[PDB]
């Protein structure tokens, strides 16, 4: 079947990837796909023969085929030669199994595209499907079998294929066990291996194909080499295994089960079995159908849901089901009291239907919703080379080959009797209910054949059922609006003048400070802002820091609603408390960041409280403090890590206490007085312009002292906290007792020094070489817990060493095997070769040198500069210079006074972390208790703050 | 002439034995006996003044009790009487009015005799002498010569001379050299003459008073001034007394405008009354003194500072003669007080008709006499020195039981007499004189003997008749009984509390509780310390703002009710603190906690008013706005105690916020500051700690009922560190000053925290470098008035600064500091163990003082709660360290911690120019990275 023929595809043009689709004449989808510029090329094959193909006498079959047609050839007989070959030359193979598809994909070293895919060729000439192979393999498919037990997921979709018609071809099984596959037919006569030679040449062999090449050689290299090489494909003409009907067949229709699930969930499943649109794909009115359901906006249905409070989360839309028919499922968390108002929540989704009923369909949300996807498909960002061609391999056997790639995520038309048609649809009459909730124990009698669910009919008498049929009326709901807000213009801006590769200081007042960077590498139109709110009050109080909290919580709760949608179009955002004020990133596209931004600068600028919202805030904020006093004790370290290295800590005792007041007068009142006087710094990088983002600055700063007159802070009411000296030789340390768990933590602190381009490769070095060897003599040859880590703790621009391990061990006894292993080291250091040392230099140098990936990470790292203060734009390229500038006596002089236990520089801190209840050791100075923290630190020395750079 | 009758006086804290008895020569006597005494004294007051002169001389008395200092027969030397006042210590004085002429004096311990021999002999042999008269005319002259431009005799002879000038009122008391030597001769008088005349005749027959304060004893004193001051015999010349008022309807209804020497301004109104020294019994002229300086609830002055024009206005009985006496009104001046005279004499006789609405009232008599027997009862003591010659002052014009039972006692209640003086303030009886400077070139009718410049300007009858006419009633009433008056007098005994420093007798995390009962002076009155901390204090410049102007108004409006507390004797502060709140009470310890109460729950429910508000808002403004001018040594202090510290607010930061002040904000703010704050709490003195406990958790159960006050954690008791330096570095900086054209600085030594080293240290240090200081530096260098130097003691942190200011080069004058550091360090070692000894007992007796009130020890047990150490003997022990110092050791302290190449060099510099190392470009960027100090433990 040597047959070609193909041309340029419309290749998305943010991809590179030269294509080449083509159709062989034994029924072979081909693409091939020329990227002279990937690292692995690679190659993967679809065939339309899926775990509902199976024959009807042995279950599983085509799993078993997709594990077994690697083994064996007439060139090797051996088990993984193929495997091992790919071994040698990078290929990572995998094979999977679908309803109607089976697919396979793997991927080679660089160019090795006449070796591997000759040993992937010589599959079609000579399988052999060993004795020993399919007997072993049917245990691993028996496994597989299983693991899906247990696996919900997999349970409940094998429940899918099994409550249906049971006569219906939709009810044969998919994975196979040992039984089914190879122990009922040799009992029964029938040959297992024979079924495989048949299976295998009459069904696989013969049609339904879709094969991709990654390759880079060329367009026409590869070209003639696959259509060559694969005529070896002999036509036999399976038909394609369809189903003409749903197996919904008036036994599972207004029908109603309840299931007994593994994990403790609550879940409605309500199915409707629906026509095809595969057909329809041109326009795809059920993935419209799920934009619609699950959206959140103005009387949307999870809006009227949450305001009731019955239903935690939801989702629904089309299922994907057979090719005569498909479903529509609705997927949905339950509350308790949704629980007992499940019926009315069901009545909600009818009143949700006659929203969907009385306007009936939309055409601005199904064209702009279309342009949406147009154009996020289109600047769509790439794709791992693995995994694409399982994919395009999945779809190919569907599409012609210009339509591999827009296939079904652009659309062409609109259709309004398809959107009516599948409104038609949705109607009580086609209607199944599976309820999957933890609480059905004892009541669920009919057990699942294979995996072993349990479920029952067990239905409410037909007043609430017909109840739902008559009541079609829908209520508050409402249409959601529209945010598309120009996705045209996304090009990119040339840098100016102003060639700087860090953001700079572009606009500074004494209330703003203004850093500014446009994006150099990444090219994308997307824009990445972060934004420093400063305030007193937010660390003064137990009492205001939870004013702070529940204001953040209620106002990021309030403009949510529309922020769905605006996210939806690819913009994102964050709120969050500090200590210094709120913290606000906005993450997105160039669409809509000033007139989303003002928008959100506007809302919290003058924002208002409801009282019930007020109340749920406050009592569920209320129970989230307490949480602390039952945590994990290696939590429990890390948090009085981060309390004893500020300057205060407010406890949840104290938080917990400090809400017994918290009215919304008082709360409400507090907040323009919280909002009186502050200063605001801004990181600003990526599709914008430099004046552009200046009258952004002052469109805020503006907007600000507009709502609530907000004026600039002086220097000396902006503060930062200081962190607490030592007494230079002493180690000091105090015990907690968990209740909860009966493993003890401990947490070791060492204060170094400022970050000083020496002190950073000082603390990351040692901290790289107690790295490995600590984490392979403690927790992998001393096994003392599974909590095993060491690293840094650094805080207020001061660096530190901290371990955290939770155990259970004696904690002085732990620290004497510390101690130990701080001898070891001792000793390491002179056991250090230079070789040693230079290879551990250079790991902990590409450690540090990476450029990033996202303009997110670059942006996260300055800002970490920025809320530091530090501006240091070139410490990496400085410290690396000293990274290469350090010697073994180096690390000696950082041994002796600042590592060693004798050490008159020595700033070492542990905490104990006891239990429930609770081979060298040096001599250790006495350490003290520390009972009161206040009394500890009141007449203790302070560091200074870091001089910025 | 043994003649004697008397016995001791009813007293009772003084020990003082007290005789009074009249001589058969006409010698009255009062023996003063106090064998406790040091000194012994001596006093004689003559009843004889400058109005019973002839009118040709003036001061003819008045020189011959200047002439009578000089001679006796048994010494007839000019000083020798000073000379045995000189060896002895002795302090004599003397002065001339119209009618007496007093001397007092002491003497070292026992010196009875030679002051009779130097004294007696004045009555026997007055000499009168060549050399005596041709000095003494030079004395009288320099006398009139000091006395010309003193405003209290200007004034008083104006009143003299503003009467009737027929009348002897109208005679010059003190005599210049014209009057006295040249007026006479011309007239052919000889003044000596006349003088062995008026001493032989008339100063040997009455009207001296006699008084010795010795410690002999009963009959040495008696025999000692008897026998020997016999020598007085009686020749019954009268007492020159003047039998009418000399304000004879000439200058009634008048005005006078007059020319002062001090830029001054007063209104006077003068009542010439007659005698009611025969009614002691009710005193209604110091009645109506009581009744005028009342500041209440009703009452006139309320009201005329409620009006902006009176600031302030005393009133009563002045005396006068035997035959007159006087009533005198001295008011304060604004300038629409001028343009709105004749409203506020309408408000004095509104008050008049008050006074005549209300009539008589005997609470207020028995009320008074209840403050006489009280503050009579147990006034403390006085100076020996002046008050024998002040009795002897009595003792003309009372018996010798009625000369120390003075006035003190109210017998009887005279509404008559109310009703008398009723009638003397009236309008028709009214003088006025005001006193401003811009009169000058206005008022033509001159006075006649020191030329200071009046009118008689007779008011126009729209003013007179409005005056008379308009004497009505409005809104005053006369305030009431005071609730607050004491009986409880009754020192409690020191019970097991034997501890002679404050215990904590309570301390939650809700108050504080320290007591001790007065173990050294045994009062019935107790004073009270209390701090209330509240971490509000540093929200804002503004928030601080705010609890400035909160706490002032606050008390400032509850001093309305506070003037019946300064009425019956009990003082009182309210005072905010960085930290937080201070209180104190003083007085009592019979009604301290219920009227405590009362402020309490009146400061915790209170009000604001929108004109007080903003009258105190401005007014602090301005204040503010006016620190800007202040002293550049003041503003150098403030530099200091603004630089170490953790952070303050600035004086800018403080000034500009004001701008935001509305009553809403702070009113909103109050219940939030009184939501959530500390109580600490002393009590001291002759009370119990039971009640101590009660009276305290009744203050703190008030203080939960009214505004919930809830504890603070000790974490959020935090208080504000002290700046790390680089300890061997001496940076500085420059301000220029805006008005003072002298320029400050100040210069900076922290050593440590007091402990009993430091202590020693920085206090003999200090001191060992402050008289030469004053040697070399202030005396030769003469530099500025403001100069300098001691310790700096803040926030538990020992320091050591420098306050000079002058208009000088500042590094230059820097280098003059140096050169005075120079000559300290050479000076260690060119000491010798004498100048160390004598300074480090200097020191030992400077720093070792017995308490002399129980504010003292209470200010010592304060200074021991402010630092929150408690470190109760730190004196004691520090006293017993500091002898333990030696030479080498001060070397040790030069040379490690303050020499110029000191490890321990903590020095730092702030110049505050005139008006016209590193730098120091911001105080923010230079306190951004930097260490801080650790804080005290509490031992």
């Amino acid at each position: 079947a040597i047959k070609r023929i193909g041309n340029h595809i419309t290749k998305s043009p943010e991809d590179k990837r030269e294509y080449r689709g083509l159709e062989l004449a034994n029924g072979i989808k081909v693409l091939l796909i020329s990227d002279p510029t990937t690292d692995k090329s690679s190659a993967a094959l679809d065939v339309h023969i899926g775990s509902l193909s199976d024959p009807p006498n042995i279950a599983g079959l085509s799993h078993f085929l997709e594990h077994m047609l690697f083994l064996g050839t007439k060139k090797y007989p051996k088990e993984n030669e193929y495997s091992q070959f790919l071994s040698e030359h990078a290929g990572s193979s995998n094979a999977f199994t679908s309803g109607e598809h089976t697919n396979y994909y793997f991927d080679v070293s660089h160019e090795h595209l006449e070796g591997a895919l000759d040993r992937f060729a010589q599959f079609f000439l000579s399988p052999l499907f060993d004795e020993s192979a399919k007997d072993r393999e049917v245990n691993a498919v028996d496994s597989e079998h299983e693991k899906n037990v247990m696996n919900d997921a997999w349970r409940l979709f094998q429940l899918e294929k099994a409550t249906g018609n049971p006569k219906h071809p939709f009810s044969k099984f998919g994975t196979g066990n040992k039984y089914t596959l190879e122990t009922r037919p040799n009992q029964e006569g029938i040959d297992v291996r024979q079924e495989l030679l048949k299976f295998h040449s009459a069904y696989y062999s013969s049609n339904l194909m879709a094969v991709v090449v990654l390759g880079r050689e060329s367009l026409d290299d590869l070209t003639n080499l696959v259509v060559k090489l694969f005529s070896e494909v002999e036509n036999k003409n399976v038909p394609l295994p369809e189903f003409p009907e749903h197996p919904f067949q008036e036994e599972h229709l207004k029908q109603l089960y309840k299931i007994v699930p593994i994990k403790d969930i609550r879940n409605l499943y309500v199915t409707f079995p629906i026509p095809d649109l595969q057909k329809y794909y041109k326009s795809n009115p059920g993935h419209y159908l799920g934009h619609l359901i699950g959206h959140e906006g103005p009387g949307s249905l999870l809006s009227e849901l949450k305001s009731k409070g019955w239903v935690n989360t939801l989702v629904g839309g089309q299922k994907e089901g057979a090719r005569g028919f498909m479903f529509f499922i609705i997927n949905v968390d339950l509350t308790e009291e949704g629980l007992l108002h499940v019926e009315d929540i069901i009545l909600h989704m009818f009143q949700y239907i006659q929203k969907l009923r009385a306007e009936g369909p939309q055409e601005w949300v199904f064209q702009e919703l279309k342009d949406l996807n147009a154009v996020a498909f289109r600047f769509k960002d790439k794709e791992r080379p693995r995994g694409y061609t399982s994919k395009i391999a999945g779809i190919l056997h569907y599409y012609p080959l210009e339509e591999v790639l827009t296939a079904e995520y652009l659309l062409e038309e609109f259709r309004p009797d398809l959107i009516e048609m599948v409104l038609d649809k949705l109607r009580p009459e086609n209607v199944r209910v599976a309820i999957v909730s933890k609480s059905f124990e004892g009541k669920t009698d009919r057990t699942e054949e294979w995996y072993g669910t349990q479920y029952k009919q067990e239905a409410i008498p037909d007043e609430v059922i017909k109840k739902w049929q008559n009541a079609d009326l829908n209520g508050k709901f409402k249409l959601p609006t529209k945010n598309e807000f120009i996705p045209t213009n996304f090009e990119i801006l040339p840098l100016e003048k102003e060639a700087t590769p860090y953001p700079a200081l572009i606009k500074d007042t004494a209330m703003s400070k203004l850093w500014f960077k446009q994006d150099d590498k990444f090219f994308l139109p997307k824009a990445n802002l972060n934004f420093e709110f400063f305030s007193p009050f937010a660390y003064v109080d137990p009492l205001h820091s939870n004013m702070a909290y529940l204001y953040l919580e209620l106002l990021k709760d309030s403009l949510n609603e529309y922020a769905y949608a605006a996210e939806l179009a690819g913009l994102s955002y964050d709120l969050q408390n500090t200590i210094y004020g709120m913290y606000l990133s906005v993450k997105g596209y160039n669409d809509k960041q000033p007139i989303l931004l003002k928008k959100i600068i506007e809302k919290m600028a003058t924002f208002e409280i409801d009282e019930k919202r007020f109340e749920i805030i406050k009592e569920a904020y209320m129970r989230s403090l307490n949480n602390f006093r039952a945590e994990q004790p290696h939590q429990h370290a890390m948090y009085y890590l981060r309390l004893l290295m500020t300057e205060v800590a407010w406890t949840k005792d104290e938080l917990k206490e400090a809400l017994d007041d918290v009215t919304l007068p008082r709360l409400k009142a507090f907040i323009p007085q919280l909002l009186s006087r502050l200063h605001i710094e801004a990181l600003l990088h990526g599709n914008i312009t430099k004046q552009a983002a200046l009258g952004i600055m002052q469109m805020v700063e503006d907007t600000l002292i507009e709502h609530a007159h907000t004026k600039p802070l002086l220097p000396s009411q902006l503060v930062r906290y200081r962190e607490v000296q030592l007494p230079d030789r002493g180690w000091f340390v105090y015990q907690q007792r968990n209740e909860v768990h009966n493993n003890s933590g401990i947490e070791i602190y060492y204060q170094t020094d400022m970050q000083s381009t020496s002190e950073n490769m000082f603390l990351e070095l040692f901290a790289q070489i107690i790295s490995e060897p600590a984490f392979n003599t403690l927790r992998t040859k001393e096994q003392l817990g599974y909590i095993v880590f060491s690293g840094p703790r650094r805080a207020n621009g001061i660096q530190g060493l901290r371990f955290i391990i939770q155990s259970e061990k004696p904690p002085h006894y732990l620290e004497s095997r510390v101690e130990a292993f701080l001898i070891t080291m001792e000793k390491s250091i002179e056991d250090m070769t230079e070789e040693a040392f230079q290879k551990h230099i250079q790991a902990l140098a590409i450690r540090r040198l990476d450029k990033p990936k996202k303009l997110s990470a670059e942006s996260a790292k300055y800002w970490g500069e920025i809320i530091s203060q530090q501006y240091n734009f070139d410490r990496d390229n400085t410290e690396v210079a000293y990274l290469k500038t350090l010697t073994k006596e180096d690390i000696i002089k950082f041994y002796k006074e600042m590592l060693a236990v004798d050490a008159p520089r020595r700033h070492k801190v542990s905490v104990h972390v006891l239990a429930r209840e609770m081979s060298q050791a040096p001599a250790l100075p006495q350490p003290e208790v520390i009972q009161n923290m206040t009394e500890f630190k009141r007449g203790l020395p302070l560091f200074p703050l870091v001089k910025p750079h």
